[PDB]
């Protein structure tokens, strides 16, 4: 296969992060590339399975706002090479860092984040993970959407044990997530809901639900549908597009969420008209 | 699969004539730029160049060349990929003549040898590499492409090629001469021969060896390696000339001992 890249081209170089997703390093390979790393010892069934599925999903991918695979190795350890981003994540900027963006620049990153969604969806991908600290803000400047903590061991059992090893992703999980009442409840509609909760970051400035407490209080709430993002919270300056948009993205029957054409065609309007 | 099905994209600004056809922005989730042939059949040769471009472009997944994201049969033949916003290399340094710091000069220069270098590395050779194809992608990502009219030859064209050697005296050594003129473009912020008024006479003297470009125009805080490696790029004799990897490895040498 093309995309295949022999052992001993790619300097495997500063370890970035390790975890559930295996390990990422900085490399050097025709410039720069980050390395993604799935196993050191012979690799698992499900490991070897794990990898397949994700180069295989990678590489249907060719857009501005997805991340750039650039290609795999198989030995000594199965590796997924993909372009460098630099910078920090949306959620990085928003919440950790106190970054003050302009709306020009809100409206921005939310056209760009639904660029990249509506591609995914056109090639019949569901993300499965959107949220903002998978959209990377790339030499601040560029919007590329990943999935950047991707587990390699998948749980068989639809589970209440899920819901601490995808703690960083709750306050994005739509209502039916949450619900787990189908053995797979993830959609083009649940992607669409956490572009909602990533709309709401934009134009609060605030995770939603910061008031609560806790996170089961939260999985009860939403759930059940008694707990809803306070949509109040919306700074002065936020364009009355986005109020509409968000709240038709936070709807509680999925199938009433936009699809991503309509949401991005939506935002392209607003953009052009704060242009 | 990259076909892209008929309707799905909305051809908008027509920007120019591409290396064959008409290169218009469009819409299709997101900006794209869209080249078509604008004819009612295609003839063999215009669908075999159709063919060969796709062919290439499907090979290459890199952060330094233009992003190919499909193509179009019916009813025209249609090249899609990226929109690039901004200017090419050649608009920022002799239309606009920006006025580029010498770290980020360095950085293009950079940029550019990293996508060479993976165009060499998938045995690809570009042909015409020269300022107007190397897109400043929002101001500081270099894209290389192919974009013909849409952003004129003889300045890059090393002496075999220039004085028509042979039928196809093209090799990936008159690319590295090419980056070289690029390279000289960068540290100078002039076209070579800027001089000489006669096209033929560049031809003619460019292909003897009576020729070469001044390289005392060189701006005075180029480091010196840069120069150096420069001088290699535009060996007239093609293979006295570096390797990519080398190139590349040298940029990335010199650039970390500036900062
Ligand atoms: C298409 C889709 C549904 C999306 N969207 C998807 C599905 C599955 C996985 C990924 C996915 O993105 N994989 C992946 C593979 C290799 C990597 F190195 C990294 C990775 O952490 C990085 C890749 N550059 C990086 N620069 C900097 C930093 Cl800090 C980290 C990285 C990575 F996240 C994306
Ligand atoms: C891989 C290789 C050897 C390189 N390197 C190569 C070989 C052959 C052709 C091309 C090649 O680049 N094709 C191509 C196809 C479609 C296009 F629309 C355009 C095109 O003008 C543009 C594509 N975005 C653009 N943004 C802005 C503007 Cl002003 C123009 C364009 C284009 F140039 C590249």
């Amino acid at each position: 296969d093309d995309w295949e890249i022999p052992d001993g081209q790619i300097t495997v170089g500063q370890r970035i992060g390790s975890g559930s997703f295996g390990t990422v390093y900085k490399g050097k390979w025709h410039g720069d590339v980050a390395v993604k790393m799935l196993n050191v010892t012979a690799p698992t069934p499900q490991q070897l399975q794990a990898f397949k599925n994700e180069v295989g999903v990678l590489r249907k991918t060719r857009h501005v706002n997805i991340l750039l695979f650039m290609g795999y190795s198989t030995k000594p350890q199965l590796a997924i090479v993909t372009q460098w981003c630099e910078g920090s994540s949306l959620y990085h900027h928003l919440h950790a860092s106190e970054t003050k963006f302009e709306m020009k620049k809100l409206i921005d990153i939310a056209r760009q984040t639904a660029r990249g969604m509506d591609y995914l969806h056109a090639k019949s991908i569901i993300h499965r993970d959107l949220k903002s600290n998978n959209i990377f803000l790339h030499e601040d400047n560029t919007v590329k959407i990943g999935d950047f903590g991707l587990a390699t061991e998948k749980s068989r059992w639809s589970g209440s044990h899920q819901f601490e090893q995808l703690s960083g992703s709750i306050l994005w999980m739509a209502p039916e997530v949450i619900r787990m009442q189908d053995s797979n409840p993830y959609s083009f509609q649940s992607d669409v809901y956490a572009f909602g909760i990533v709309l709401y970051e934009l134009m609060t400035g605030q995770l939603p639900y910061s008031n609560i407490n806790n996170r089961d209080q939260i999985i009860e709430m939403v759930g059940r549908g008694s707990l809803s993002p306070d949509l109040s919270k919306v700074r002065s300056n936020c364009p009355k597009r986005m109020k509409r948009l968000m709240a038709e993205c936070l709807k509680k029957k999925r199938d009433e969420r936009p699809s991503f054409p309509r949401i991005l065609a939506e935002i392209e309007e607003l953009a052009r008209e704060l242009s």
